[PDB]
């Protein structure tokens, strides 16, 4: 009986959407992603939304559209705990990245984002980590007070909510995916969303071949542009996920509850979920082990999905891989490292009842124990 | 009845093959794309298969790829007489491009193509311009001699042959799209296929963020990628519709001959397709007007959208887009202004019977006949 992290959650009047939509003749380019982009904007409650194929194409299109490249203001700060692609895209928009020290929590560290501003800097792009929010109060204040563009990837943090606002329009744009295991699905895509109609209407164009309407047999091109599209099926799975997704995230808060309660003051590690201030998505349910399990971790692991149960970790540091010792050689964060060999994903999605969550959570604590 | 130039085609067990998805717990990254892809060697007889969101993204991944960029080698050689987007990615990919000549078949004309090639010239891309073929062999040796790289934008050409052999294995690498209207259809998507394993694998790297697997916990990344993966879902239609390519491909023919009897010795236009002399995917039934008739072209396609026929024009000139003069000033080809000024797409797919073809035949007839 093996356990993912996560795994989608369809249901039937999902299959129900995806039906109608190939009885119909419009599989693109049609009234379906339109509605699913209006759809959000109402539950984010933000002006303008867009939906690509994936959200490392959208996070793209923002990158190379929030304002136009110059060699002098080049520098992007980010963070190093997140998946490779926040920062893949920073590079293929030509901006270098600026990797910040982050919390217990896995999120930025706000306080030592002051430090590293110079003149190169352009931007402060954060992650909601496992769907936490980031603290947003200071990053905007400090973005204002130095001229800086606001970016948020919001890739797991779909329904999550920071001073009981939900994300998504704090920042002046923001990214989130609907990757098959996300808090919603589209089998893949993403969103970018934003209170900023001249951004909207310009990503909108990097989206499709850079084409303005024109004749009805000839249109204008003024600027590059792709083809990132979502088609009509996965717009409308999105939109019949949509509408369920505070029951979905309720689900994963439950499964987060169980583990708290089985988990409370255990010897071996910190669960991250009962540290919450506000509402979060629940995408991922993480634990922080204590040092002394450090130089256990692949054994740990290993013991993990050896009980069926098949943890992540999440992230290795971005600066770890190969391609950026070759480009920044950047010198470790003490933060990042120890988050790193302490974090341990565990299975958490909308499908997991009590007798699963609670197997699981005793069967961890159970691996723990065979060490010492 | 209002008829749309293209369609896509889809049936019960297409609808069958998406549901078995739904069921499942792996809605990407898994053994259907594999499978896909596997089934596109099998129908090209070619190595390697590569499935993408789109076909434009399969485009920048092939030219990104190919070759490592070099400011030296920085000019391609292409048609203007294309979609846009053969071309957005030339300049995504640091390149500029070339414009060559076309034959009035719409395609590149291979023989206008050496007068173009210098020091700085690095590939020629060709379009299989409504499914039509460009002449292989003759671009094979103009690549061969010069040192270029041949990569073919094969687009609309799925199902299309040179010699009697399948369009796919004749360049580096070949792309092909699956978009709703493309011969088959995943409603996004896109190849590209190749009989050279180190560019598959490293264009393998780049549709998915570059990552590596070392064990089930960690991996290494070592050069850039992107997310362009194409989902179980589309896959698995994928698969369905590339099962019945052939007789699709053959729905397309009929509907073309039909055409070509109605207008055999008009004195309005030439048709394309009875000068054909291979196979051909059909993906558009083109028409190309006597010099007499450009000057009323937007009266004439008024007309037939006024009569139900969604009629369109593949292509209007690369160079012509505000974009491509800012950039480059390019002056005007003949051959290439006129052929787009010359032609009108009419409706061709898998789904329009006799009736339809006979008549959206006729009223086209009536509409040249009323000027």
């Amino acid at each position: 009986k093996e356990f993912a992290y996560s795994e989608p959650c369809l249901d039937k009047e999902d299959k129900k959407a995806v039906l109608e939509v190939l009885n119909s003749k419009q599989l693109t380019q049609g009234k379906r992603s339109l509605l699913f982009e209006e759809a959000l904007c109402e539950f984010l409650g933000v002006k303008h939304a867009l939906v690509f194929n994936s959200a490392t194409s959208a996070l793209l299109t923002l990158y190379r559209n929030f304002s136009e490249f110059s060699a002098d203001r080049n520098e992007i700060i980010t963070t190093p705990i997140s998946f490779v692609a926040t920062a893949n895209m920073l590079l293929e928009s030509g901006y270098t990245p600026v990797f910040a020290g982050i919390k217990n929590d896995g999120n930025i560290d706000e306080l030592a984002l002051e430090k590293l501003i110079n003149e190169r800097t352009k931007a402060i792009v954060s992650v909601d980590y496992a769907g936490k929010s980031v603290e947003v109060e200071s990053v905007q204040k400090l973005c204002k007070k130095h001229s800086l563009s606001f970016l948020s990837d919001s890739s797991h943090a779909l329904g999550s909510e920071y001073q009981n606002k939900k994300v998504g329009g704090f920042a002046l744009a923001s990214v989130f995916s609907f990757h098959a295991i996300k808090p919603i699905t589209t089998a893949e895509g993403g969103a970018v969303v934003t209170n900023d109609s001249e951004l909207h209407e310009k990503m909108k164009l990097f989206r499709s071949h850079g084409m303005l309407k024109k004749d009805f047999f000839e249109g204008e091109v003024k600027s590059i542009g792709h083809n990132f599209r979502l088609n009509e099926i996965q717009s409308a799975l999105g939109l019949s996920q949509l509408k369920k997704a505070p029951f979905l995230m309720q689900k994963r808060e439950e499964a987060a509850l169980t583990y708290d309660r089985i988990f409370k003051d255990n010897p071996y590690f910190t669960p991250l979920h009962p540290l919450l201030k506000d509402k979060s998505s629940n995408h991922l349910y993480p634990i922080l082990m204590h040092q002394k399990f450090f130089t256990c971790k692949k054994l740990i692991l290993e013991s993990l999905h050896k009980r069926g149960i098949l943890a992540q970790v999440h992230y290795k540091p971005i600066y770890q891989y190969q391609l950026y010792q070759q480009l920044f050689n950047t010198a470790p964060l003490k933060s990042a490292e120890d988050f790193y060999h302490a974090e341990i994903s565990l299975p958490c999605h909308a499908n997991l009842n009590l007798e699963s969550v609670q197997n699981i959570a005793h069967s961890v604590l159970k691996t723990f124990e065979s060490f010492k």
